[PDB]
C-alpha cells in the first residue's frame, strides 16, 4: 500500500476514537474532543482535515491545514497539542485510522480516530483498530465507543 | 446457559474494562479502578469476589461478598458506589464478563471488566465484549485496554 491520497478525498464518520491521555479527549472541552468530518487532499499533496467540535456551548466546524513530509503518510499540523496529523490505515472505500499527535514531549501524546464512509459496524475493523493502537504504543489506551447521534456534533 | 456458579471458582486476569461514567475508572483513586482476580461461589450460592487496586500509595488486596438474588447472574454486593455485581457472560473456560453497577440511579452508572482465566488475547472475545456493553446501554462506552504488568496491582 503506497499510499494514493486522491482515494482518501470525501466524507468521513468517526466510529471511535482513542487515546493514551484521557484527558485529551474526557469532556467536550478537551483539546482531541474533536471528529473528523471530511478530507480534501491538495494539488501539491497537502491535506485539508475538516472536524467538528463542542466549542463555547455549540457545535462548530473546523479546518486544519497538513503540509506534506518525506513522509506520505504524515503531515505537520497545528491544532491544540497536536503538531502532526498521521494517516496510520485505510482501504479506502471502508474505514481510516487518522491520528493527531504531539511529537513535542518524549512519550507521545495522541488521539486516533477510526473513521468510516458509512455508519456500519465492522468487527473485522474495529478490531484492527485496537491492533493498530496496540503494538509499540504500550501503555494504557482508552478508547470512546461512539453512538449515533448521541454526540451533539 | 444455565449459569453454573462453581465453574467460575478460582483465578482470573482483567484483560479490559469499560464504563459509562469515565470518572469511575479514569484514575487510580477512582471508585471502580479496581481488577478482579478470584471468584469463590459459596456453599449457600453466594459469591466472593476477590480484588485488587491502587489505594493509599500502594497496591491493596480487597474481598467483597455478594448475596444471591432471585436471578442467578446478580448478586447484592456494597463497594463504593456499586450496590450489585452481574455475571453478564462467561464460557468458564476462556472469559467472564463481570459488571459492578449503581442500580439506585434512573442512569445506572456501571463498570464491567473482561476477565480472562490465561493472558491471551481473543479477538471474538474483545469483540463480544464490546458488543455486549453496546446494544440497549445505549450511550457513548469507555473502554480501557489494559496491559502487562504495566498497571500496579
Amino acid at each position: 500500500q503506497d499510499l494514493e491520497l486522491p482515494k482518501l478525498a470525501g466524507t468521513w464518520h468517526s466510529m471511535a476514537m482513542a487515546t493514551n491521555e484521557i484527558s485529551l479527549m474526557a469532556t467536550l472541552k478537551a483539546p482531541l474532543r474533536v471528529h473528523i468530518t471530511s478530507l480534501l487532499p491538495t494539488p501539491e499533496d497537502n491535506l485539508e482535515i475538516v472536524l467538528h467540535r463542542w466549542e463555547n456551548n455549540s457545535c462548530v466546524e473546523k479546518k486544519v491545514l497538513g503540509e506534506k513530509t518525506e513522509n506520505p503518510k504524515k503531515f505537520k499540523i497545528n491544532y491544540t497539542v497536536a503538531n502532526e496529523a498521521t494517516l496510520l490505515d485505510t482501504d479506502y472505500d471502508n474505514f481510516l485510522f487518522l491520528c493527531l499527535q504531539d511529537t513535542t514531549t518524549p512519550i507521545q501524546s495522541m488521539m486516533c480516530q477510526y473513521l468510516a464512509r458509512v455508519l456500519v459496524e465492522d468487527d473485522e475493523i474495529m478490531q484492527g483498530f485496537i491492533r493498530a493502537f496496540r503494538p509499540l504504543p504500550r501503555h494504557l489506551w482508552y478508547l470512546l465507543d461512539l453512538k449515533q447521534m448521541e454526540e451533539p456534533c
